[PDB]
């Protein structure tokens, strides 16, 4: 049983919560952990999720090497090198991926040639390793990952905008449908977008107990900045040697802290149902020998029923464990349902079905238990995301002044602004929401995005910090 | 187009294949190798087969870190790969890249598991492991860098764990045999041969008749108690007595696409089994002046073909003709390829043509999906019962030492009665490597077969002169 409360110490609270849950062990390399089954088939489900719908754009599989060539390589305090094969130096060293661009790129160089070979559309699910300097958290920050990294290259522009936008649509389904965790689309700021790229989206979720934006996925506009230090080039049609144009993509078991912070509670984890790998838990009360076979072969009977609606179902029926200790096991465990089957039960031909998220119980003949159940299925989903998205949206602030600000953090809030989108600004904003952080006692406050649903903006309006005219809306906060 | 012939120059053959098919990429660091989609979609194909064969007997899935301590995975030597920097500064300890997820995933067992009602536990991974081969690598066979999935569980009896080993084992020939159509032969190791930390390996094993080698395609072992004994993995009994668990690891890797390759491969290229086939029919319009009727005639008949579960493609590209189509397609190794053309359109057919064998077929359009599923359904099956006649004839069965250099020498392997003595099978790699030389060359234990020939009383080992115990295989290997 979890015993931190979520709203006292929430560090302490979300260690409990995935400890007990079985969702992770710790491990002896800082910053590493061990994903257990419970947490892996959670990943599963959006891996298949997401690995289905991008099939269907017609991206392929491919695995390309962990390693790569340090000339070749060549962000660098992050960077493993392995510098020897047993007790002999390499004599060259090598290190392990931290992302596959300088692995991808010279061959992709090599492969496209003509216009017949675009567009290019490759990704991998694999593992990264960046040697991360800031304070690990299982899932959200860990310094080996597990996550997919999308590659594309195209003939136009367009298209590869086109391909970056339904991606990050796609990753608006894994946390919005998946993992019922509300998510803003936006822009990444040019101090705050990927370097060798020409446009950065995102698609952004808020922790409201530490007042933390937190970056949910990531897809980038590339244009032919990388084509060009590669030399990746076509021939189209008329005979011309032209640039490709390129994006690529990338989601991480990150988005598993994120859904449990999102739905946990003080008895511990919630999992949705959309990717929960047990819906529904049947526990029979078995109790100074009181009818258990004729208890046992209901459950069975029931379980059967349940599938045919092709619901997850498993009957705990493990001898060695009080039906108390079940209820609470699958509790922490955030099972949606809980369908308890006892002699009173039989008798009356229900059972008594507990959903996890509010607690709320039901009476329900064993005939309408496959509608009912599909349907309280579909409402904790919405419920939970639902209520989700109100906590996303009482905890932004919209705001036109600087002296607004450090209340709005104080408050664990992010703040929506209008801003002249100056890259020299943001540093500025940056280091001195710092100095007031220090000085008040924690975290300096950054740009998130600017949304893509941009609020209307009024034609005298000025930018929040500077005081010159203001471009867009952007939101700003502390940040993992 | 592939110019290497598959009997004359093999390695050459091997190399440009599964180059010219699109199936890898030579990368810079030496044994390591882009698998592309062509390659990596057949790999796709046996782990959603294995993971949900496994998932059915209550196999779990679980991420398990890449890094092992230096202390806790010394607690071989040459082939650990070491991180000692992280930027420009030292590590405090040095960190190996997982050679295998015993050091890593034990002590967690060991946690884990307190009482019998703990157990079974059966956990699996899919990741890639780093070894840094001494022996020539090769693509698929043998690389520095492969993808696996490394099972590990733990039982409070042995016969459970056993049960289980045999379970691992039988999903292993399925997918050899039922995904990739490679004939393979269960057995049991020989004590030199097995996983030391063990008590019995079993396999199964494979044959490349044209460098006459033997090769392991999947492993499953019986470990019994001496890792539960090494990792303290304990637990209560239903007395409260503490037992030591009885584990099971198994695993099995892309070695297996390079055999698959390997096996149905003809001097035009790949030939793959349908079932794991990334396109199953490519529609190959007959075209050099595009007007719609062909294209759109093709569009229908993927449409319809797709609804029967039929992986398909259309080849539309503008610059190349129909017979440049036909090689490319035949060199990557689609089972069928469907030709469309004016006389087509004209007579309401398609003309199919077999990879394997190269028979062609006229069919109607409205029979196209049922006779396409028969015809992949009789590729498939034709691919595994050819392979499986060119095992047989690579085995010979022999009584005495003398027939061994001459089957070596027809690269055959050999079945003989054995003794099982340790020491006779170092002795029989040192004699063959040394005969190999005056005329690696060892001849060694591939398996101990669990389909046993007859042993008439009085059977002689083919070594020692001693009385012989069951047949062995033996041959060259990998
Ligand atoms: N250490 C990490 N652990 C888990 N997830 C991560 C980690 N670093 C990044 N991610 C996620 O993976 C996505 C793509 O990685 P990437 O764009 O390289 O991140 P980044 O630039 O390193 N972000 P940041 O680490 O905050 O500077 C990010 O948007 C995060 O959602
Ligand atoms: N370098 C490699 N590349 C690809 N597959 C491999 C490699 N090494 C082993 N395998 C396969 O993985 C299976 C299990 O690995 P393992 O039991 O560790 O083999 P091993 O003992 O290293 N065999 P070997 O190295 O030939 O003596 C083996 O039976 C092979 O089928
Ligand atoms: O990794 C990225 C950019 C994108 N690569 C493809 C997947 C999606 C991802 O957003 C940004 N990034 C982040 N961290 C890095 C750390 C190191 Br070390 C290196 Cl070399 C490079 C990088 C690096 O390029
Ligand atoms: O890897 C094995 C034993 C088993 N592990 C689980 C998957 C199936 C496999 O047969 C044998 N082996 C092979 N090569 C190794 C190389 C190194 Br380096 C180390 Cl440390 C250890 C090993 C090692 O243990
Ligand atoms: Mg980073
Ligand atoms: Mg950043
Ligand atoms: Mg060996």
């Amino acid at each position: 049983m979890v015993t931190a409360k979520k709203d006292e110490n929430f560090s302490e609270w979300y260690t409990q919560a995935i400890v007990r849950s079985e969702m992770i062990e710790y491990y002896d390399i800082s910053g590493c952990y061990i994903m257990r089954p419970w947490a892996f088939h959670i990943w599963e489900k959006v891996q298949r999720f997401f690995d289905d719908e991008i099939k269907k754009m017609g991206v392929e599989n491919s695995y390309f090497p962990m390693f790569v060539s340090r000339h070749k390589l060549e962000f660098s305090p992050e960077v493993a090198w392995v510098t020897h094969y047993g007790d002999s130096p390499l004599p060259e060293k090598i290190a392990i991926r931290p992302t596959s661009e300088t692995i991808m790129y010279p061959a992709y160089a090599k492969w496209i040639r003509s216009h017949r070979d675009l567009p290019l559309k490759l990704n991998q699910w694999c593992s990264v390793v960046r040697w991360e300097f800031k304070q690990p958290t299982p899932f959200l920050r860990t310094r080996e990952f597990l996550w997919q990294e999308g590659h594309t290259a195209h003939a136009t522009e367009e298209e590869a905008w086109e391909l970056v936008l339904d991606i990050l649509e796609l990753y608006r389904r894994w946390y919005e449908e998946c993992l019922a965790v509300p998510v803003i689309k936006g822009e990444k700021s040019e101090g705050e977008k990927f370097a060798g790229g020409k446009k950065t989206t995102t698609v952004e979720a808020f922790i409201p107990e530490n007042g933390r934006g937190i970056q949910a996925a990531t897809s980038h506009l590339l244009g032919t900045n990388f084509a060009k230090m590669f030399e990746i080039e076509f021939e189209d049609e008329e005979g011309h040697k032209r640039l490709v144009h390129q994006t690529s993509w990338g989601c991480t078991t990150r988005s598993l802290g994120v859904m449990i912070m999102t739905h946990g509670d003080d008895k511990g984890l919630v999992i949705p149902p959309r990717v929960a790998s047990v819906q529904v838990v049947i526990i029979p009360i078995l109790f100074k020998d009181e009818n258990t076979g004729e208890i046992l072969g209901k459950c069975r009977e029931l379980k059967t029923m349940l599938e045919k609606a092709d619901i997850r179902v498993r009957i705990d029926d493990r001898s060695n464990y009080t039906p108390g200790w079940k209820y609470n096991h699958w509790e922490v465990k955030g099972v949606p349902l809980r369908l308890e089957l006892g002699p009173k039960d039989l008798a009356k031909g229900t059972a008594r079905v507990v959903r996890r998220d509010t607690g709320e119980a039901y009476q329900i003949s064993w005939a309408d238990l496959a509608p009912k159940l599909l349907e309280l299925m579909e409402g904790i989903q919405r419920s939970l995301f639902e209520k989700a998205k109100a906590r996303l949206h009482e905890g932004i602030e919209k705001i036109s002044t600087f002296d607004e600000v450090m209340p709005a953090l104080n408050r664990k809030h992010l703040v929506l602004a209008p801003w002249c989108e100056d890259p020299e600004s943001e540093e500025q904003i940056k280091k001195e929401t710092q100095k007031l952080s220090e000085i008040q006692a924690t975290g300096a406050m950054k740009t998130l995005c600017i949304p893509f649903d941009q609020p209307p903006m009024p034609e005298g309006t000025k930018c929040f910090y500077t005081g010159k005219p203001a471009k867009r809306w952007t939101l700003w906060g502390r940040s993992y």
